[PDB]
């Protein structure tokens, strides 16, 4: 099977995605990398009976051995919100989390394909982006960043509406990861729906804030975790099956792309054993979309921008 | 499918087993209770696009509406304490909250199925069974306490000692669910297996203290939640399967039983469409495994009473 490290494996999204991908038949051997408290969570996921072998990885120092020979990075690190925090404090201190974990991975392993899910996914991917072009391992085809909690949410509040089951249902998410750039096409759902105005309404504001959500929900004390290790874990597995080689593996990703004007976006890929191995285009959207593409473009170019000058500079 | 409810699903282990049990296919309702933070775990979990449609509980005035109509209870409740333990002063606490929560089972839910995991099982499943009996309610076919970790680690151990893929490899263990109370029956592994002195020694020492050595790696800070959940889960599902009525669904567990002189002990039971279909006897021991089994009846009779008398009283 194939070799998965997760960075930041001891965080809230991390442990309970260790403990998927600890459960994945595909992985063969699992890296969980932190800067705290790894040891613990390692211990714990090495009990389970499942055929991945999982060793742990603590500190900048061990950063090296984690990413080594790894065909999958999954990259969950990242610090929470407080409340002091601003949504810059965070991007700041994020950003350069990104910046010195894609700096590991961009010596260690240029061909791994890499997971990022680290919030804000709208700059982080083009922060990982830099690094990598900065550095001569930029492979486009290599670098998602996971936008799966989307469609995953997309798909349960769709099928509420719909009254069918969540596993039925299916709703291409495009775009960016964040707020208004987070557009799911609900025009494009399988099995083919009829939505009403306020449905549209109701899901696409839900979709975009989900995470808001969550949140709110956990008493401002926390953010969506376990959601997150389920989606993640849902998107690494299609990578995996990928890799492997299976045919039509197909998932929505905030990738880079020329579907449009941006630099990255988010749309449908085929995932196979290189990685991406197409970016499909957005499809026919209607008016009620193509409206929400554009809000979407605009937040989302900054977005982009945000990034990449944090590494330009 | 079935009905679902989890006690203290807002901790450690709670929250990574709601996670799994969401995804469980065969669960149609999963209710999540606790005292604190239930709502945020809650609409996190909702966000799944699985079949199981889950519901919050909050506090001890909604543990009733937590418990109605639920086809399987699973109580991983309990407080962890860390720093000044005692461990009987935990087991106060937690005699406390078992007591508590198995008073409300009696009262709202009679005919489900309980997997109790709430350390101190060894005395927390006597308690369980005295408070259902002191309420009329008692179905010993119905009362499990969750041994599963124990064999998780048993079977995780022992594949890497013969260098096998877990998944290949079954071990029973039997008696009790801490300590020397754990008796794994290494003489009874399958694939058939022979094993140095000095492996047996080491394997049963170690699953023994499995639960110490995650508690040690994670620097006294915590204990094993994620393998943990992933055993409860992995036993709730034999449940199910039991309940759907599949044949021959065997697993260990903590059970009421004429296995021995003791009134609670952990064997192999065939799990059916009422609970316990049948509780087996140890099956061969050779005699390491009869000495072992002697040092672990005497530990678990003190702990079996332990619990009785706490209500008894």
């Amino acid at each position: 099977g194939f070799k998965v490290a997760i960075l930041g494996a001891a965080g809230g999204i991390g442990q309970p995605l260790a403990m998927l991908m600890k459960m994945n038949p595909l992985v063969s051997v699992l890296h969980l990398y932190d800067v705290v408290n790894a040891p613990g969570v390692t211990a714990d996921i090495s009990h389970m009976d499942t055929g991945a072998v999982v060793r742990g990885f603590l500190g900048q120092q061990q950063l090296e051995a984690a990413l080594t020979g790894m065909d999958l990075i999954i990259v969950p690190a990242g610090v929470p919100r407080k409340p002091g925090m601003t949504r810059d404090d965070l991007f700041k201190i994020n950003a350069g989390i990104v910046k010195t974990l894609c700096e590991g991975i961009a010596k260690c392993c240029p061909r791994a394909i890499v997971n990022l899910i680290s919030n804000p996914v709208n700059s982080t991917v083009p922060i990982a982006a830099e690094v990598f072009k900065k550095a001569g391992t930029y492979d486009p085809k290599r670098l998602l960043g996971v936008t799966m909690l989307d469609v995953v949410r997309a798909n349960t509040f769709v099928a509420e509406v719909l009254g069918l089951d969540p596993r039925d249902v299916d709703v291409p998410v495009v775009g960016g990861h964040a707020g208004v750039t987070i557009l799911p096409l609900l025009s494009q759902v399988k099995p083919p729906s009829s939505f009403t105005q306020e449905e549209i309404s109701y899901l696409t504001d839900r979709i975009q804030n989900g995470g808001t959500e969550v949140v709110e929900a956990k008493a401002g004390a926390g953010s969506a975790t376990l959601s997150m290790a389920y989606a993640a874990v849902k998107f690494a597995d299609a990578c995996l099956r990928g890799l492997r080689g299976d045919a039509g593996v197909i998932e929505c990703a905030f990738v880079s792309s020329q579907v449009t004007e941006l630099p990255f976006f988010a749309s449908k890929v085929r995932l196979g054993r290189n990685g991406i191995e197409e970016v499909y285009s957005l499809g026919p959207l209607n008016e009620y979309e193509r409206i929400g593409l554009e809000k979407a473009k605009k937040e989302l170019a900054g977005s982009i921008e945000k990034g990449v000058s944090f590494i330009r500079s």
